[PDB]
């Protein structure tokens, strides 16, 4: 099984084109994955990816190429990487405010939602706590009493059974002695 | 490695003597293991077992025996099993009321404890439920709103980024075309 030379073009697409939308996707994941985003069970990345990949659009455009192309690509790779890398940074810059504004906005949204929710939730949790604190004290002496009685009941049983186990052991011993 | 002939005596001790206290232990486990017994974390069987086993007390009593003993024991085994089995049932009978009364008493105890506890616990669980029912309705429309906005924000970002990914793909395509 040989390896397609087009893998080199695929790598250039991933590294220098799709990185832009992937970073976009990562900013969205941070929203989806936040403590509050999970609270809401946000699923937001359906249809995020376009159907046709950047790689397909490149191969489709370049059309078929010769071995001269691949030898020329291998010749220019480092100089093309350098120049592609500066185009990528010039675009990353242009796009960064959108990503910044998105990150700040969903956090604003979540905070504004936390304010409407966390207080009412805190309250109920507080009162539930204070009513439970008021109940682990009433059943507290009730517990150490049941345990004392339970222990007394078991010691009584253990004691009641003892003479009967002795009687059995003595009947066995006497039957065994008869085999001497 | 040979096997001790005394294993036969050990088996008789287990089967026809220790079964009595073991059943006792099983009645206690039922208490310990009940839904309410677990609630209280009952640990009740410490020191239940005597230090010296019935087997040790039998061997200690019989003292050393001959091969004639083991041949005689093998001769009488079925007739000794039958007769030991009827002694065991005559004792099981004598002891059963104790086990019955113990089982009935710890259940009485647990019920009497359930009455003091379950109501107060039910109440708090009811009100906590009714206050939460009163809160999953207020944040309900708030949730479907945040989701709509979240979806709108992500579609905006996806859209803002598109022309920049196209520009990158076009700069790569043009650099690749130059290698033809």
């Amino acid at each position: 099984p040989p390896q397609s030379p087009w893998d080199r073009v695929k790598d250039l697409a991933t590294v220098y084109v799709d990185v832009l939308k992937d970073s976009g996707r990562d900013y969205v994941s941070q929203f989806e994955g936040s403590a509050l985003g999970k609270q809401l069970n946000l699923k937001l990345l359906d249809n995020w990816d376009s159907v046709t990949s950047t790689f397909s659009k490149l191969r489709e455009q370049l059309g078929p190429v010769t071995q001269e192309f691949w030898d020329n690509l291998e010749k220019e790779t480092e100089g093309l990487r350098q120049e592609m890398s500066k185009d990528l940074e010039e675009v990353k810059a242009k796009v960064q405010p959108y990503l910044d504004d998105f990150q700040k906005k969903w956090q604003e949204e979540m905070e504004l939602y936390r304010q409407k929710v966390e207080p009412l939730r805190a309250e109920l949790q507080e009162g539930a706590r204070q009513k439970l604190h008021e109940l682990q004290e009433k059943l507290s002496p009730l517990g150490e009493e049941m345990r004392d009685r339970a222990r007394a009941h078991v010691d009584a049983l253990r004691t009641h059974l003892a003479p009967y186990s002795d009687e059995l052991r003595q009947r066995l011993a006497a039957r065994l002695e008869a085999l001497k």
